[PDB]
């Protein structure tokens, strides 16, 4: 049944045959003979799943363990939305367990929050925090700001010249010309106040803008390119060294995100009755405040933390992000959180808690939210896709849910640390 | 069959010969709704794990504004045996993350096919392009510089003079020997390194550090810390243990202490990319790459007020490999710490020297998510699955080196695209 | 050694007073409880004698009563110090002042006074000035200007603090607060507010120019009036502290590095390859190598925010003490990133630049009211208020600081590059 | 005024206008005028006259004093190109009750109310039973950067320094340079082919910069014998870190790490500090902890430690540029006592860079202020105890200053005039 290389090549070149007639072992025979490269297996094979099966068989003979791919699943998966959009060189998928904590009573609504994780007790802990919040009358949240950023670096011949460009961008007329260029690229491109910083002849420009319900990194990048092109017309000696000069700052810890915000800035709060702190959280209000000051404030201060004044916001942010099709790498900046706790009520025995997260980078359209399983989790929360009547409302709601769930996670872990229940 | 009356369903349930297996899904749901079977007691009462997940989904679906929300969230034919009571609770299914492959990665005279779980377009292809440049330049070399997971509890004494006494006692050879004895008694892999202590008035933050074989070590180090603090309490009975973690570890938050002291595996990688390879693979020059690395990764991060963020996108690669290999993806916060350096090299000064230094890669090949079969498949691709019997910690060390090397590949490709303005996807 | 009753008759005359008593009789009057330690400020006629008596009373409480022998105090103008600059004054502390120059900056020449006790600092800074002068001089620009104060207020809930933040961000709310702030002083002109929430806390960073003054007292007066006006719209608001460390004053803070505070400045020069070898005893290639791996990578490894330089703090502190500045503000004022590149047709010339986002400085008020300090300000042509262009003297002093820092950087970095650490 | 012909012939016979005409005529170069003039005060006078004709206002120098000051200890040690001295007012805050003793603390400042405020905080501590302090660590550092051909080579050097035999060789070389040189455990950090090595040692009563730099140079020379491919790029690679803000100083310490504490009775908080214990804690949490956190501070968890550090440093002949890191401080406040109305305060300062010998502490006025505190010069019987005592005084005075300012901020007592 296996044919030689030359007979198999004329069949593939045929416009009304292709690889359909050729067998599995026959296409792999063309790869080793080097007549067709490795990267020419996408647009030549008809179905996506068969292309995944061929990539896996070529891969298995390179690995030190032959049956390593055995328990990595690939069949019955919709690769149509993944190929040429979300992933390349695809050899299957990685199933991550999804649990549910809730109901989370947030802004007079009830949410069943999906959480994708492999850390034991995390879902159960977050659920216990939701239970305390619910018996305490619920939580309230506000989105304080909204605006994804990109922070290019440009170079002038001299620092005197870069100072000229900074001054020009600070005039109402200069900013207006740059804003028109930025806003011409997309419907949600709406440039907010510029933030500029000089380092000699370098100039770092932080462009900021809302992006509807998208996280908006591609949107902001397009607007930034157009704006810098317009800036070059007025200043032809300027060199665009990089569209990202790490001033954004994206996927790295940076004080600029902590202080200025990036994406959605959010605050959440709740009051937990003394009775609920006892019976649900197994501790006291006095014990909670004590651990919060000396762990989340003083402890993080001693550790030299910028933006890490919390117990484990990163656990909840990451779990929600993976379940809801977000960029999980943006957990770096999105986990920025300060958790504060005071005594409250008439007898000063109730627990006031608040979480403030100035840089939640989030979206309900684009990226991993285009995949159906991810959209199922977004649909649980009622935030799937773009909100037609109120652009950005679904992304803002998801950010509020993240902050609220983070607060629930902070309550439960801090109670366990305070009481010494570490089993 | 049709739903039988509630009295009949409760007789079959409490039979022992039949149980919940002889009831329908509809029959179990009507008992929970009428308050007979509590609701939370469905876990151990249902026979199989998959059917328990199915019932939880049906119950949950009636509480949603859109009851068909979970239709495309998969759940059937997945091995929940390893997940329940270990990795996840209140399980309603699983989330498929596409897995791409970036390789071969030539590192320490070996070749690696690196699994990467992501939904970010062009990331796997860009990483693969970086691997190509490294492979045509004679390969990369890496070293593990340090190894030791940490836990940083906060204890309190009545006064700062008392906490000072405890700090000094821990710094004596005799005091440290007693604490190391207690700590190391909790596990055969436990070997307590020198303690780092910091006072804040009457507070005392103690950073315990130790190897943990091939495990990431969080549980192991915490158990050691609990026993060590109990022993310290015998010598200082007035000491209060305020919290087993006082954020001095520091785990899953940005912190300068992880950058300066290290946490988990500290690793460095490097490679020389010939001038020809920089042109034909990366589509740029060595001069352009060095200019961007200085003014983006060093000066740019400096202007942004970054601690540990002196890189382009280490977090992208770290997160991808972590999700694929059953790691704690939340630990991307500190594990992504990286400084990328670039210099001219060779006789003509036209070749591109690059290094990536990552002082706090928190990683393991046993425990947690690495107990699941799918993420064991990805670990098996790299030859690092499970515990190494002949050399405890070698598998985890090897994985840390692959992360640093893959980050360096990703750094080369993205930095080349930024330098030359190849930003279209 | 007349008795107490006789000495009190002299003190109560009006035509006699403490001038007709000896030091021993005044101290005899104090130690015996007849004239408590407080009235002596009024009763002793000259400030210098009040200082002498304070020293003699203090000397009896010391383990070594002869401790103050070499601390000088006579023939100093205490009239501008008492009730304004220092309390419980027992004398003055001479700090050596040297001169580094000429510093060729913006087509002018400056002789820069530097108060220090660190050997080789003035000579090194002087060597840096020579390198810049032979290279055609340095150029600088003030990029921003505005002192800040960062109070913390509190509301009953985070929802309420969020409402206050949104109100301040409307043009209508900001206008009302700006009008209240600007009413307090002729130079009070409020710039955009920066705000940050932490639960029910709201941190508000007020920023304004302040003419030639460093502007701490002026910004605080405007801030108090502004928060009073803000309370009229939000009566549940509690002003917890006029400074909630969000300014941030005299502490290390990323907010100063990123947003600036006081004067933000940049300076630059190009040093010919010839000048680098002959004056600085090194090469351009050696200098760039050291700058990258010390000031950038080294500072990064140390976990530094704003400390991307060699010793900006040496020069800042030296000039500040000499020119009557607040030396404690060296914490934030020394923030600096030093960059070095190859330059010219063969890449053998050395481009240097220093960027300092938070130079907190003034030429009126504080220690700049004292005559010796005004002497150093007068050397640089920046003493006092500039009538014709308010703020020009303080802005010029900021430019001189940044230029002198760049000179100091050049010289020390050259020494480190060549191994000339003698 | 005679012509320039006869002036060639030593320098004491020629007048002031004669020597100045030699400078503007280029008879003798400027660098050959230092050793020729014998008397120091006259050498300063001539430099001032030369300088005057370069200034747009020659009269600017008139109120900058210079006469009657002993330049013998300044020249060739503390300052170059000397044109006079800058008088800074010194005031006294005390008695500061610290560790069963009482100190009269000198403070050189031009900030109105600083001494008076610190004095109030001292009064509160005194009536509250006094303060207690401890030196937790002691060791000045120098943090050179060296480079090897590759990162695998730098890794090899890091591993070698971590072995007991390798460290013992480097410690022997370091300790041979001085009697006070005792090298502690090395902290190292790689960045590719770079290797940053933090040398740390006690330095007797000296701040230690020159002693540590000499021991560091001998250590790196010895390291070069085992690794001849190693380039010493810079003796300071900013890893020390000296005179810049650095998290490594905050976490590992530098110089003296110190803690101080006190309990202020509720009555004393009301009557001396004019506030309440509850108001103080509320402000400390929300300003010094949360506020500093929102500002992105590393080590700046305090109100104005820098005011007190700077004032003491200038009065006592310290390097005032080292205020940058020496001011690092976290101020904590808690409810205390059985009433819970007493105020527990603590200040922790991990990186006080300080000394009682060398530098400005050689000058006699500076030594007078050190003599007030009983810490002037080297402690003969126990090296380092004078410098340790000064550090304890600084931490204690900072705490006094924290108490008074924080009370003023809490109560809203912000009027300077009264
Ligand atoms: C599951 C997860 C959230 N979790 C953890 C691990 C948190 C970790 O991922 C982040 C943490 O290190 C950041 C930090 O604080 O520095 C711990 C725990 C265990 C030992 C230890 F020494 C410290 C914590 C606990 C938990 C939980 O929440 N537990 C629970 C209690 C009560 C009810 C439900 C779950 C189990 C015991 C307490
Ligand atoms: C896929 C991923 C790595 N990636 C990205 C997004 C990186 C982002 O996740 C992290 C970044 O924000 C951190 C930072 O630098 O601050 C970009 C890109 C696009 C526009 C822009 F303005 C900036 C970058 C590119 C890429 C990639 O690598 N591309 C490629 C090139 C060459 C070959 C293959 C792929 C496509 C174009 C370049
Ligand atoms: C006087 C001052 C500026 N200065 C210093 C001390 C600077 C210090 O205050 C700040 C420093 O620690 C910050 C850092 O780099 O981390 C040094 C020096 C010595 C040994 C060492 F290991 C490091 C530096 C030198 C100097 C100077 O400039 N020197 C000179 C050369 C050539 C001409 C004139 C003076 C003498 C030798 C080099
Ligand atoms: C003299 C100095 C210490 N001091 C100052 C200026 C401190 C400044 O140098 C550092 C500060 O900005 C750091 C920060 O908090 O962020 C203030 C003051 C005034 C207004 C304001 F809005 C804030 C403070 C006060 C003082 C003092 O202590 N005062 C006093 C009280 C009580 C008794 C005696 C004097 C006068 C009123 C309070």
């Amino acid at each position: 049944e296996p044919r030689p290389n030359e007979e198999c090549l004329q069949i593939l070149g045929n416009a009304e045959k292709g690889a359909k007639f050729l067998s599995d072992a026959e296409i792999i025979q063309l790869v080793n003979a080097k007549h067709i490269p490795a990267y020419k297996l996408e647009t030549l094979i008809e179905t996506h799943e068969r292309g995944v099966s061929i990539r896996r068989q070529l891969l298995s003979k390179k690995l030190s363990e032959p049956s390593s791919l055995q328990y990595l699943p690939y069949r019955d998966y919709n690769y149509s939305l993944v190929m040429g959009a979300c992933c390349e060189n695809v050899i299957g998928y990685m199933p991550i367990p999804v649990g549910v904590a809730g109901p989370l009573c947030l802004d007079e609504k009830e949410f069943q929050v999906p959480m994708a994780t492999t850390e034991g007790c995390l879902v159960a802990s977050t659920n216990r925090g939701c239970r305390a919040i619910g018996l305490g009358g619920g939580a309230s949240s506000r989105v304080l700001a909204d605006g994804m950023t990109r922070g290019p670096v440009v170079r002038l011949p001299r620092a005197c010249d870069s100072a000229e460009v900074k001054a020009w961008l600070e005039t109402s007329e200069g900013f207006a010309v740059i804003k028109e260029a930025f806003d011409s690229t997309s419907r949600f491109a709406r440039l907010q106040k510029l933030h500029t910083s000089i380092a000699g002849r370098n100039l770092y420009i932080r462009f900021q803008s809302r992006s509807g319900d998208a996280m908006g990194m591609n949107m902001i990048s397009k607007g930034t390119e157009k704006a810098l092109s317009k800036l070059h017309e007025y200043f032809p000696e300027m060199q665009i060294l990089a569209v990202s000069g790490n001033y954004c700052t994206d996927k790295k810890p940076a004080a600029i995100n902590w202080i200025e915000g990036r994406g959605k800035s959010v605050v959440c709060e709740a009051v937990i009755p003394a009775k609920v702190v006892r019976e649900v959280l197994k501790t006291t209000t006095e014990a909670m405040i004590e651990v919060n000051i000396n762990k989340n404030l003083v402890g993080s201060a001693m550790a030299g933390s910028i933006g890490g004044y919390n117990a484990h916001a990163a656990n909840i942010v990451t779990a929600i992000y993976i379940a809801c099709g977000q960029d999980a790498a943006q957990n770096v900046g999105s986990s920025n959180c300060i958790t504060l706790m005071e005594a409250s009520g008439p007898t000063n025995e109730d627990l006031y808690i608040s979480c403030t997260m100035p840089s939640i980078e989030i979206g309900t359209v684009g990226g991993g939210t285009n995949l159906l399983p991810q959209q199922a989790c977004l649909q649980m929360l009622g935030v799937q896709g773009a909100c037609k009547d109120n652009p950005g409302e679904n992304a803002r709601q998801l950010a509020r849910i993240v902050c609220g769930t983070v607060m629930a996670g902070e309550l439960s872990l801090m109670a366990a640390l305070a009481a010494g229940h570490l089993v």
